[PDB]
């Protein structure tokens, strides 16, 4: 990663919090292309002081995506690890998170604008499959709306694809049980069985969130009672625009070796 000076840095609003991190908006002055000097708007991930332990695996998460490049992946600029803080520094996109973009527009967002979003996740899902690449955490949260549709010039909108943060293979057992549905039931029982296939479970529950504007998949059971949803073998319920309900309930499947590819998924979406 390349080494961003903390002097370089602004701090200014907070956008949130994420595992064990705290979320701002902030500028970057920095020297660009042709030698002209730019102030830049960014996305700043700071690591929680009392959790510095983690930060090997925070920026090992950054950084694997970093090595490749693509249109629906989000850009790392760097990091700042001057003095105490540990600092990914991210491009800033103007809309946000897909979760709660999903929550304040849900009354005007309809089956092709979701169809839409699903298609480029894929996209960007097969993309790491074909480069043996897991992600680790899909969800609408870690979505990010970089343009809005604009049915007027025919635009559609356009998202991208976040980094996973601190890896399940290193998080609290109960940080992992409070993330079911997303988290799939092999890794519930081994976190260590991480795996392409854990991808396939997580974007099927990533499109539940999409088709269900912005509600969270079982978010009225508390974490034993969604320990026994997974033992008892249960699916999630068809949301009420159920056109994506078949392909959910295809990716969320229990045996890890019959999760369909990207590809196939791909092929899928194309039919509807
Ligand atoms: N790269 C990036 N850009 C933005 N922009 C943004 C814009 C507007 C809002 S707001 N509150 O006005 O709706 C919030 C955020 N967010 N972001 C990001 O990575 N978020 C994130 C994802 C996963 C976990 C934690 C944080």
């Amino acid at each position: 990663f390349h080494k961003i000076r903390n002097e370089d840095l602004i701090f200014n609003e907070s956008l949130g919090q994420g595992t064990f991190t705290k979320i701002f908006k902030g500028v970057r002055r920095e020297v660009g292309d042709y030698g002209q000097l730019h102030e830049t708007e960014v996305l700043l991930k700071v690591l929680d002081k009392a959790h510095r332990n983690y930060s090997e695996s925070f920026f090992e998460a950054a950084s694997m995506m970093s090595k490749l490049s693509h249109k629906h992946l989000v850009l790392n600029y760097g990091v700042c690890v001057c003095g105490d803080e540990n600092i990914l520094v991210q491009e800033f996109v103007k809309f946000g998170s897909l979760d709660t973009y999903l929550k304040k527009n849900k009354n005007c967002i309809n089956i092709l604008w979701k169809l839409e979003v699903a298609k480029q996740l894929a996209a960007a899902m097969h993309f790491l499959e074909e480069n043996t690449l897991i992600h680790g955490n899909v969800c609408a949260k870690n979505i990010l709306l970089i343009r809005e549709e604009d049915r007027k010039t025919g635009n559609p909108p356009f998202i991208k694809l976040s980094d996973p943060g601190i890896s399940i293979t290193v998080l609290p057992k109960d940080i992992l049980q409070e993330r079911i549905p997303w988290v799939p039931p092999e890794c519930i029982e081994n976190p260590k069985n991480l795996n392409l296939a854990t991808d396939k479970w997580s974007f099927g529950t990533t499109l539940w969130e999409i088709c269900s504007g912005g509600d969270k998949p079982l978010s009225a059971l508390d974490s034993q009672r969604k320990l026994q949803f997974y033992e008892d073998r249960h699916q999630l319920p068809a949301p009420k625009a159920a056109e994506l309900a078949n392909l959910i309930n295809n990716c969320m499947d229990y045996e890890p070796d019959h999760r369909p590819s990207f590809r196939a998924i791909i092929r899928d979406l194309n039919s509807l």
